[PDB]
């Protein structure tokens, strides 16, 4: 894992 | 836009 996939998707977001 | 990119990224998540 990169960071901490929690609420406010920091990295794993727009990626879709 | 697909859904509603808010807190708990529903769609735009792991995609990244």
């Amino acid at each position: 894992v990169a960071r901490g996939w929690k609420r406010k998707c920091p990295l794993f977001g727009k990626g879709g």
